[PDB]
């Protein structure tokens, strides 16, 4: 017959907005899918607010599109953001779904219709999506909802990963006895063929596979996309919990402390950079307290140095060395979201988003502090003082012998000595200094 293809669709919004219901109305025409033309869409599925979070910042890679309920009464709530944000940052395209339209007038929904509008162009990638209001108990629009979801698929770029090692997260796990156990997840990037030898990590044991269950139906293979139901031997599903995850032995995957990433803020001005921040590190399917080290990379004309972040988010670069609490499964350019989801519900909880660069403590990258103080030149009959670099005479005589420029006047000198017990100074630098000039002291620090 016809090649199918295998898509999944993600479903997010508020509880009480129409998650389950949609979802129902869906699947009529664990495992819940559908089909539309030769899509074979199998729906993204967790009960609710954290876990759906646990589930995009893992399965992103493979998440197709998303659909973004919010009530037509009501309009957003506070989840409603979060998961809005969250699918930006992972630029996974989205549909804004209006639901509950049969309990709305058409004013009230026109109404949350341009409240979503309005919020769509406050995001990166999601600039504009499509909205539709619909009735799943009605009907109302529903039609309208899958000729859109056809149209969002036949345009959105999916690229599966089958080139790559095998690698598959393991939602659920459950068993049969001594000798084996099934465990559930969608295949990330590689594939498996029926009789391969994989691996649990962390625990990291070695086991077969002896069935692929993907949609009702056994196959010899899986690929990269699918979510498929596998039994395999070796393990007991006691050992296999919510973090685990079932990779080849070729696998470039790592169990991690250290994490260095290249961090994009979400909203800049909930955005606050003072350095060793206790924070909640989204990094595949779990979630680990973390201490965060914010800087920029600087090149001093011979050598890069890491510099903690002038507190200017002016220029993209906010790279964060990462220290977990906890330990971690990761691999180099693997999406990492940091959040605070200490705070209430109530309250917008992402404070970012960005990419791995490498597995590093702090103590090696050798973080520095850039150093700047500023004093005047005072100049009296016949002697130049400059004030305001020290506030005492034991704290200016720290400064004796260290480099002095002049703001604006492209124009070099040497600090000498001290004068008076107020912390004065004295410096030798080129001619043509004049009263009130700006004094620019420079050097780097061991930060921390």
């Amino acid at each position: 017959h016809m090649d199918f293809k295998n898509i999944n669709l993600g479903i997010f919004g508020h509880i009480d907005h129409g998650k389950t219901t949609l979802s129902k109305v869906l699947t009529e025409i664990g495992f819940s899918a559908f089909k539309l033309e030769n899509y074979r869409i199998t729906l993204v599925d967790a009960p609710g607010h954290a876990d759906l979070i646990r589930a995009v910042v893992s399965a992103a890679d493979i998440i197709d599109l998303a659909l973004i309920v919010v009530d037509a009464k009501e309009g957003p709530k506070t989840q409603t953001g979060e998961h809005m944000l969250i699918l930006d940052h992972f630029n996974i395209p989205i549909i804004v779904v209006i639901t509950k339209s049969d309990n709305a007038g058409t004013e009230e929904i026109k109404r949350t219709e341009m409240i979503m509008k309005s919020i769509l162009q406050s995001t990166h990638n999601l600039k504009n999506s499509s909205i539709i209001p619909i009735s799943a108990k009605t009907g109302f629009g529903v039609d309208e909802l899958k000729n859109l979801i056809i149209t969002t698929l036949n345009n959105a770029e999916i690229i599966r990963n089958t080139e790559s090692y095998f690698k598959m997260p393991l939602d659920h796990a459950f068993p049969i006895k001594g000798a084996g156990t099934v465990v559930t997840g969608t295949i990330n990037k590689g594939i498996v063929k029926v009789g391969d030898e994989l691996k649990v990590l962390p625990i990291n044991m070695s086991t077969k596979v002896r069935s692929i269950q993907y949609f009702k139906e056994s196959v010899m293979e899986a690929k990269a996309g699918d979510r498929v139901g596998m039994a395999i031997q070796g393990v007991d599903a006691k050992q296999i919990y919510r973090g685990c995850i079932l990779t080849s032995k070729d696998t470039k995957l790592q169990t991690v402390d250290k994490i260095v990433a290249k961090i994009k803020i979400s909203d800049i001005f909930k955005y606050n950079l003072t350095p060793k921040m206790k924070v909640h590190l989204n990094v595949g399917m779990l979630i680990v307290p973390a201490v965060a080290v914010p800087f920029k990379k600087v090149t001093f004309g011979k050598t890069e140095e890491n510099i903690i972040l002038n507190e200017v988010i002016s220029g993209n670069e906010c790279y964060c060395a990462f220290e977990l609490e906890e330990k971690v499964l990761a691999e180099v350019g693997d999406r990492v979201l940091i959040t605070r989801l200490d705070l209430p519900p109530t309250t917008l909880r992402i404070c970012g988003h960005g990419l791995i660069e490498e597995f590093k403590p702090i103590k090696d990258l050798n973080i520095k502090k850039e150093v700047l103080r500023e004093g005047k030149v005072k100049i009296d009959k016949g002697r130049t003082v400059i004030d305001g670099l020290a506030q005492s005479k034991v704290a200016a005589e720290k400064l004796i012998g260290e480099e002095i420029s002049i703001e604006g006047k492209d124009i070099v000198g040497k600090i000498k000595g001290t004068f008076g017990t107020k912390g004065l100074l004295t410096a030798e630098f080129s001619g043509n200094v004049e009263n009130r000039d700006k004094v620019i002291l420079n050097r780097l620090r061991r930060w921390g």
